[PDB]
């Protein structure tokens, strides 16, 4: 029967049928709309390849990795087991006749027409110098992917009737098109009582014909302080102007939440509003080019826009110009939007333009409501490969918040690519689910998209998702209860022990942050409760796969009290930073541990094996000491090779974070939050948690062979890597600025904050300046030594 809709609801965390919180039928129309994209991708997909999900690339194997193929040969261990020699560009389809190739312990298969070098797992191994273990296996049944069978010249105007609260005031109405205010009207102020009626007409100056699709009536209540906001889409999803009586429950108090077409579902408590609807000169060329060259966050003066619009067609031959050219369109004029479209009809240079993800992203941000503009960005995304889509997904998802309508190219794109690849499909799930679970502002839209995906991923995936949700809700329950019962107490660990007995009577589940890894039974004697302020559960599980090479059990932390959505975003940008460096033969040894937000200030975390905190390494002797980090680093490594590798790994990873963590503006971190692996790899944790640009303390320096006033061949390497790392990122200024900007608009608590990255990336500066800029930032750190780290102790 429809019991299927109940399980969907439970998977999704929201009931998409529930037609309570709607004043029109856009969500339903979208549920209906997304059926054919769902069905088309399901039909188009190859059952074999879809069943095995080969993680693959096209990108040229980086040089530093070819240095670990100094023989033109690669060792593979097939499983009693035997080693085999294989050429870099041999097919797994070929080396089978060398007498289905599945990775040991993992749900990862090596299949299809591509060199073995083009498989991510192979590239993962070479990076680490670990022998490729592959079980000789027969492919899983594609049958388990079974999908269940299913001309107006009048001026626009609005009647503000009044507002109502259950438990000095004026309404403001704005006709908005993507952050542009096309027109603005106010009501007369009135004493602020529970019910305040105006029954006024507000007549705008923008004529009805001049309303563009995607235009919001944004209603705001002021006391002067903004108190409550609400939005209604003036032109609706069927292409019809808004009409009729409307009662909208408003949100209580810049971020993506202010743009939503959703209404406050809390009717018991919320404020509501009743409304009623019934060829050029050298120099101008030089000025134009200087406009197009400016970073994405550099404001256009009115002189700029009139210029850009005038040389419209000449501006079109530059893709870098597109965000700027479409930010100069007067969307509140019918004749102009028309011209804009004759122009978009001949966007031929952009179609042939090599795909610029950074450029692409801009046309999807808060500043473009036109869906035809937004579509040309989505058009470029069509050519991205899976590996690429996986780098951008979290932020492509977040960009759905900026779409004016629930059904768009973007939402359809994420749907297609999720339906076409289990791994993308896996992450898409948890991303959407995380947003559905915690944003009242966007759950309705995100829930609809997630239904649309779950009704097409097939029964296997469906049952996969079932186990994970069951498990994470089971464990979440436990996570909160313990925080209620609290440094670490005595009963607490026994109380925990006893709770973990109750919830093992689902027996296997995919780790949400690494879908390749099966988590079997818990290891109940290994589970603890950490001594940090928020009392998170240290939990580990035995791997479900018997075909695993070892018994290194999977560790996952469960935490409530911090915004892991923020962690998630930072980490994604970290993976994008590695991705730039990789294309410039740079491995900065970033360790961006796996992490998913599952609810409100609550989620999960990848435990990185063989690592501790630098604060813990200091604790081991408030009176800090210089030597103990190098001392600790030695007493872990047996051989001199390993220690020399470890110290190098430190020099790269430290440079890596110093660059990353500086550019993102999260440099000034406490001791507790930086961690190092015994293998030398350093990494930061907790992003939901007299200044300094980045942590580079005298114990860090001591390891490089430096204290106070000194330098070493290993330290001069550090600066060499930094600078090179620093101007690598700078080559992708436009990309970074967008990602940063979108991360704030969709993930954090202002115009000011958005521009740290402009100062951090030093826009307008030449190359040799930036060299010196970062080198002097290194210098600043040497001075403060332990004063700032001591601050965080006092704090
Ligand atoms: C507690 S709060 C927190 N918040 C964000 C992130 C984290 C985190 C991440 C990774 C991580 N790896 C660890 N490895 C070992 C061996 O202990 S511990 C740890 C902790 N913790």
């Amino acid at each position: 029967s429809q019991a299927f809709q109940r399980q969907l609801t439970a998977l999704i965390g929201y009931d998409v049928t529930d037609v309570s919180n709607v004043h029109d039928d856009e969500l339903e129309f979208t549920r209906r709309g997304l059926v054919t994209p769902r069905m088309a991708e399901v039909a188009s997909r190859d059952p074999k390849l879809y069943a095995m999900h080969p993680w693959v690339t096209s990108k040229p194997l980086p040089e530093y990795l070819w240095k670990k193929i100094a023989n033109n040969c690669i060792f593979i261990v097939i499983h009693t087991s035997q080693t085999i020699k294989v050429s870099p560009d041999d097919t797994p389809g070929a080396i089978l006749q060398s007498f289905v190739l599945r990775v040991c312990g993992r749900d990862e298969y090596l299949v299809g027409e591509t060199p073995i070098k083009n498989f991510q797992w192979v590239r993962h191994c070479l990076k680490n110098g670990e022998e490729i273990h592959v079980v000789l296996d027969t492919p899983p049944d594609p049958a388990l992917d079974e999908v269940r069978k299913e001309d107006c010249d009048r001026k626009f105007r609005v009647k503000i009737r009044g507002i109502d609260i259950p438990v000095t005031v004026f309404v403001e109405a704005n006709i908005q098109h993507g952050q542009q205010v096309l027109c603005q009207r106010r009501t007369s102020p009135k004493p602020f009582t529970e019910e305040v009626l105006w029954n006024v007409w507000l007549e705008f100056s923008i004529k009805i014909k001049d309303l563009p699709k995607g235009a919001l009536l944004n209603l705001q209540i002021y006391c002067v302080q903004l108190l409550y906001y609400v939005n209604l889409l003036l032109i609706d999803h069927r292409f019809l102007l808004r009409r009729g009586e409307y009662v909208l429950h408003m949100w209580q108090i810049f971020n993506a939440d202010k743009l939503t077409s959703a209404t406050n579902p809390d009717k018991e408590n919320s404020m509501s509003i009743s409304i009623l609807l019934d060829e050029m000169p050298n120099q101008l060329r030089k000025q134009l080019e200087a406009i197009i060259a400016t970073d994405p966050l550099n404001p256009l003066t009115a002189e700029d826009k009139e210029l850009l619009w005038h040389f419209r067609y000449e501006s079109l031959k530059h893709p870098k110009a597109y965000p700027k050219l479409f930010s100069s369109v007067k969307w509140g004029q019918q004749e102009i939007v028309a011209k804009t479209y004759q122009l978009l009809a001949r966007r031929e240079v952009w179609d042939q333009s090599a795909l610029d993800v950074g450029l692409t992203m801009q046309l999807l941000d808060c500043n473009f409501s036109d869906e035809n503009v937004r579509a040309i960005a989505v058009q470029k995304l069509e050519s991205l490969e899976d590996d690429d889509v996986l780098h951008y997904l979290l932020q492509l998802v977040q960009a759905v918040k900026f779409e004016p309508y629930h059904d768009s190219a973007l939402a359809r794109f994420l749907l297609k690519r999720g339906l076409r690849n289990k791994r993308i499909g896996h992450f898409l799930f948890w991303f959407l689910r995380s947003e559905i679970a915690q944003s009242r502002h966007y759950q309705q839209r995100f829930a609809v998209i997630l239904e649309a995906y779950l009704r097409g991923c097939g029964t296997a995936m469906l049952h996969d998702f079932t186990q994970q949700v069951q498990v994470i809700e089971m464990l979440q329950k436990v996570t909160l209860d313990i925080k209620s019962l609290s440094d670490v107490s005595s009963q607490v660990i026994s109380q925990l022990k006893q709770k973990l007995e109750n919830l093992q009577n689902p027996e296997s589940f995919r780790v949400p942050y690494d879908p390749g890894l099966k988590a079997g039974a818990l290891a109940i004697e290994k589970c603890k409760v950490m001594a940090s302020k928020k009392k998170p559960l240290w939990l580990e599980f035995k791997c479900a796969d018997p075909t695993a090479l070892s018994n290194e059990t999977i560790g996952i932390i469960f935490k409530h009290g911090d915004d892991l959505r923020q962690d998630m975003l930072i980490l994604q940008i970290l993976r994008i930073m590695e991705s730039i460096w990789e294309t410039e033969s740079l491995d900065l040894c970033l360790l961006p541990y796996g992490c998913i937000s599952t609810g409100d200030k609550i989620g999960m975390i990848e435990i990185v094996k063989d690592a501790t905190t630098i604060a813990k390494i200091q604790q081991s002797t408030g009176a800090f000491k210089d030597e103990v980090l190098n001392h600790w680093l030695k007493e872990k490594s047996p051989t001199e090779e390993k220690f020399q590798a470890a110290v190098e790994r430190f020099v790269y990873s430290c440079a890596g974070y110093c660059v990353a963590t500086f550019v993102l503006g999260i440099g000034d971190r406490h001791n507790d939050n930086i961690m190092i692996t015994e293998t030398g790899n350093l990494f930061h944790i907790d992003f939901g948690h007299e200044r300094v640009p980045f942590v580079l303390t005298p114990d860090f320096l001591f390891v490089m062979g430096t204290s106070g006033k000194k330098t070493s061949p290993h330290f001069q390497k550090f600066q060499d890597i930094c600078v090179k790392a620093y101007l690598a990122l700078r080559h992708h200024t436009n990309l970074l600025i967008i990602l940063f900007s979108m991360m704030l608009m969709t993930g954090m608590p202002s115009k000011e904050d958005i521009e740290y990255i402009r100062d951090a990336l030093t826009v307008g500066k030449n190359e040799e300046d930036a060299k010196k800029y970062f080198l002097d930032q290194i210098e600043v750190c040497r001075d403060k030594g332990w004063t700032v780290q001591f601050n965080w102790f006092l704090h």
